[PDB]
């Protein structure tokens, strides 16, 4: 039986690095002879033993004659795939976990849970898998596109947990939390607080008692909305996050935003998943956001850094930390992970570079990452080096 | 000594769901880079810690120059290939076992059991591998076309068994059983009861003392020929399905064949194997079955299930289940398996999806798969996405 | 340590059977998208847990643009690569072990020792290796070719023999023998008898103290040179085959060779490698041998057997047991191997099919596979389908 | 705790032979269906169960549309990939460890250390990966293009050291020392004696005290600074080669450097990489060297032995011990490595061969190795059998 995973002090360090990059597309030219999945929504999580690198493919490659229909983000064709965090995921290299149009996945220390969403629109479907056997699902409680994260659920002495939203993106969607624990749901969590808006939640553990999360308000604040997670009472509740650095896309100048903490301020229609990883130290706490460099756009990504204080009321700007992307780069939905080292975690921010080339051809994105390594500054940018037109 | 496998109890759940699809031609366009076999009879087999995807490849690939001959069921080039459930079965990627132009395999617990048929039709003989080393054969007893299941023999506490057939599509196809052992038959078995045709049969665990499976009668009856097999006696009867709701293709509407349990009705020459498999409760049996939607033809597939009774002598309609693959998808052979979880046995549906364009052009097929996780009713259909003509 | 690997009773069964082709060229088309390795002299050896089919790459594929050269034997590019049984030889799939145009390799139930030959003709040398580790050499002793047996090399209790040749193609080419243990030669070994041509040895274990090798002389006799080589005392002798059914080619009508077992006949320059294999019983012995069809060429090829007797003095024609390669297909190398099972060994016979098309194109082979299961009568032949015109 | 890795005493030998060729681009043509990765800088390290080929590839492969650019050695593209040494490093075969234009690794018995450097040439920066963790960093010192050594770095007992400089290509370079232990660089060694320019050092264990390189002055002198490293005392000298066979390239007759030892002679600016390994035995101290064949250019390449001595202080020309590559082939970097049999170590040369075709196509090398294997002499050279024009 070996044992249950549970989060670590982060590896001493007090800066990030460009560590490594998935460009899958620098390799599928009509004149190359390789085979790269056409994906969307990346993202890594990591076991005692190996970290592996998720993705949802549009089930087709480059070159290829499927590329009509790789810009939707939901049919019946899209499907979880992954393979380890290092190798180019191809048609070969890739293993096929389940069909979905939504998911996420964690190492509970002794197996993989796979989690996938398919099914239609107005009554779609949460599958849950712990290594090869299919073992629960969830019901839309809301009707309107069940969702996940798009990013590694947590777990801690073998209980799991999971974002999961239903509702419209431009209206009500109420999010919850799923505690799962060897592949079935062993309970749901009703959030408290700030409910109107919550999904595309960027969770990890900033203590063995609570796990917290950045997340994605669609339809009404530039704002963040911030849970925070009780894991000893099981309980969970959501309140905007204060500071004036803005981490959604699009959203207006800093600080712009009148009124006090829970102000949304201006809807600004629409927004991104972000990055968001913790640094626990001894007596400190770190807590890393990422977010595009544009205003109203996906181009270019910085790293911002905030030691210690709550986010539900400190309107201090966060400390600017690196360009991770230039602004003419693409930047999308980014997130974060942590590698496990011999005696310590090592928290990472990972980034989706998307190959948006219109409706009219193929549309895919490699992956950027960046860890907690040394002292000093962020010293290099990442650049995806490839040419949609061969 | 990995101990052997013995039937369990399957894991909570109250119905099916879209798990995965494998569609290899996905990746064969003229224009991509890949090298996906042409198959077809594909079926899947799971041990402890593995599933395995096996089929009959034709020895060639998409896109290549040998389409013509990969319409033949039969020759001296076909093979039993087989992958991880989860990888594109490609040229790379596969495992050629032996040569075979009919097959069925199993895993004891310890080691993986591969049966294949090749020869000719007068005298083909049956060819048995454990792991590595070829032990055993049979010969055709009726000598013509001796012929197996094409879906995942049965092992118990060491012991496996496999249904084997001899003799005319359209005529007499008297079926026997062989009891393997690390191997080698230990054991012949004739059957009882309604022997007249009897092929392709998908067997499971009922419990720890029968084995059942649903067949294919050929140029008889619509109905399913029914074995019941027991495990103590080693001695096996079979009798007609007396459901209303006939599940060959062709077959005429439900319940128009007049008199009792076994009486035939037309002929309805010709028939397809059908997927098959068992929900174990503790004082309760579930017994899901898969047929084709066009009475027919081979188009669409939808789920049925009937809890406890004698389907030899219930005539009671099955209970319709969902739609597994809309009557504008093909469906062909659908075969039933199961996964192995910690503790209890999670049954699933197999579909072969045909991708028929003629016999100008090549032939293969995808497989779609439908497992028991959660409550509810089944939410989703499956397409291949395949265009035929890239 | 893993016990050292020693000769086993071979399984039970009484005839040879169709087990696996593998043909990577049906995958080399021009309009297909594979990278199948162009090779020659292939042969598979088997550890315990596993059999790997090696063989010499010209360090080519196809569809390539390095054809021209793939006909010649040596060069300074020829490589010993191989795969898992079971796998086709890809660029991607292979393992490049050391460069050669000679080679062998067998498992001590420990390690693998692969042997390759290069360097000039003139003053050829033969590398050993272990596992990853290069440990030894050994030079030409005749200075004309320094050249092995391009099949498994045997071992028992930890000691493995391996026979070496030096000298004229059409003259004196006395073989000898190496006794090698863990990667370095611990002796050397002068075979007795008739010495004049001797190589490309195909040798096994006809028991726990003799090891037999079935030979090819190449200038003056059709009659092949049977080896035989005590374990205990490390001494080999040397005296042609006298049976009446020639296994060379070419060679004259069976009997045709008029005096004694030792009379040469005429020369019939040239020959080729023939398949041999053991079948021990508990007091019987069973000696399997192939050979082709023509009498003058490298088409189809047979099986035959003789149970018991000394090859050396018996001239009883062999007992024919089947045709493994029609006259119409090419049967070129043959050679013996052995898979281990649980308990016993089972006896194979490979044979390399050249696809010949000339000197102004590809040349590459596949290969068949024939072993001991069951009984009854070979029932099977086995074709390449392969075009060369793709 | 798989015990800790410790140099041992070389195998028995007193040679080199060819032993592996991995040439990629054989399988690059325009008409193949292979993608080698177009790379540079390769090298090999060994760990007590393998040995792996690393490279910094240009992240572009052959056929591929990204070949302008493959010339230049620094970008935000290129990365530390690696495959099992005798796999051919293609796309799919590949593991991309980490982001760099210039790296080494090493394995301690335990784990892999795996050393990448990027970022801006002012202010690089050295990344250490210890198996999957980003653990550490390093600064560049001289704000010039802080580089490392280009081939494994040497571990002992648990402690790992590398050489990494910092400084202008004809100018200073004074290079340091790290003591890397678990991923974290425990201990910086500044360097005594002559240190004028220093770099790309193939260092290795002289014994379980001394850790010795041969190393590359690129803009004073065609002698090879010689550094000492003690262990013990964790201090380390350099001083120049002393011998009259100048191993550098370009470089003068031998012999005629007039002056002492120290003498630097004329500039002959730039350099290059040079293979060097050693020959450990009870009483005796082996040292081979590689050095190009053309006095100017990157052509042919000639191992050299010298047996005893102190290289600072030996004038006596070194034995010339064979031709690996021929002047009519490519001869670039060469570096030393050791393959660890089950009680000895065995030392081996690598050999970049670079297809250089000018500035308008693309750029990639192959791999030649020789390793200790018998007695006697070198006998055959390499070739890459590329032609570029495919
Ligand atoms: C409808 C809700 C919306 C977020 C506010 N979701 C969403 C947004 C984008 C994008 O803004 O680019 C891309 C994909 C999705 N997804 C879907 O449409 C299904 C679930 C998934 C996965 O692809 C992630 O939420
Ligand atoms: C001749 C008997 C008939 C079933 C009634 N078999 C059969 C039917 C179909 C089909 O109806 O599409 C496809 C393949 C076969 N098979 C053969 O011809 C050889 C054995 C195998 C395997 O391919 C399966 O029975
Ligand atoms: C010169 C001796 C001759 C056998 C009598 N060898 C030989 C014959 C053939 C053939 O007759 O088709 C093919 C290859 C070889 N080989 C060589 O030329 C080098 C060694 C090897 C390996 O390819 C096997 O002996
Ligand atoms: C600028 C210093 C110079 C050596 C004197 N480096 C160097 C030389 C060559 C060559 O002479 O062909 C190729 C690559 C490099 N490298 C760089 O430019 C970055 C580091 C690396 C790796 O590619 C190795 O030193
Ligand atoms: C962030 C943190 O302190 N996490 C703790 C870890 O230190 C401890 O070893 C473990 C025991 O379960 O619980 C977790
Ligand atoms: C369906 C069923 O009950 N199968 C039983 C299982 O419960 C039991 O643990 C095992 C012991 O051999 O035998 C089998
Ligand atoms: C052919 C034969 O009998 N081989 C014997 C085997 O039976 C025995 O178990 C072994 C012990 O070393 O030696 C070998
Ligand atoms: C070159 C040399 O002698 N290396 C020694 C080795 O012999 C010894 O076994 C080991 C113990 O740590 O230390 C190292
Ligand atoms: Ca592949
Ligand atoms: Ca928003
Ligand atoms: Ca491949
Ligand atoms: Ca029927
Ligand atoms: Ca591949
Ligand atoms: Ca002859
Ligand atoms: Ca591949
Ligand atoms: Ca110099």
């Amino acid at each position: 039986e070996p044992e249950w995973t549970y989060p670590r002090l982060s590896c001493q360090g007090s800066t990030f690095q460009k560590a490594l990059l998935i460009s899958p597309h620098r390799f599928g030219e009509i004149k190359g002879n390789s085979a790269p999945l056409i994906i969307r929504e990346p993202f890594v999580a990591c076991g005692p033993k190996e970290c592996r690198h998720f993705a949802l493919t549009h089930y087709a490659a480059q070159p290829g004659g499927y590329y009509n229909g790789t810009r939707k983000d939901r049919n019946k064709l899209r499907h979880l795939v992954s393979v380890k965090l290092g190798k180019i995921p191809t048609v070969e290299n890739s293993i096929f976990h389940m069909a979905a149009w939504s998911g996420s996945a964690c190492h509970d220390g002794r197996e993989w849970t796979y989690i996938g969403v398919d099914g239609p629109d107005n009554d779609a479907l949460v599958k849950i898998k712990y290594g090869e056997a299919y073992t629960d699902t969830y019901h839309s409680y809301a009707h309107n596109i069940l969702r996940t994260q798009e990013s590694a659920c947590n777990c801690i002495g073998g209980d799991c947990y999971l974002m999961i939203t239903d509702g419209s993106a431009s209206g009500i969607s109420k999010c919850r939390f799923l505690k799962i624990r060897e592949g079935r749901i062993i309970k749901e969590i009703l959030p408290t607080g700030r409910v109107e808006h919550t999904e595309e939640c960027t969770c990890g553990f900033a203590s063995n008692k609570t796990i917290e999360c950045a997340c994605r308000d669609n339809s009404y604040t530039a704002k963040r909305p911030f849970v925070k997670l009780n894991v000893e009472t099981d309980t969970a509740e959501i309140r905007l996050m204060c500071t004036k650095t803005y981490l959604d896309t699009p959203r207006p100048d800093d600080g712009s935003i009148a009124g006090p903490c829970e102000s949304n301020g201006d809807k600004w229609l629409g927004g991104i998943k972000g990055g968001f990883v913790h640094q626990r130290m001894a007596s400190k706490i770190g807590r890393w956001y990422s977010r595009t460099m544009s205003k109203t756009n996906r181009m270019g990504m910085e790293l911002y850094v905030r030691y210690d204080g709550d986010p539900w009321t400190d309107s201090d700007a966060l400390t600017l930390s690196g360009v991770m992307v230039s602004i003419e780069e693409p930047g999308w939905y980014s997130f974060g992970f942590e590698i496990k080292d011999k005696k310590c975690d090592v928290p990472c921010i990972g980034i989706e570079m998307v190959h948006d080339g219109g409706k009219d051809t193929w549309h895919s994105a490699a992956t950027a990452i960046y860890c907690l390594m040394g002292s000093g500054q962020l010293l290099w940018d990442t650049v995806t080096g490839v040419d949609m037109a061969l």
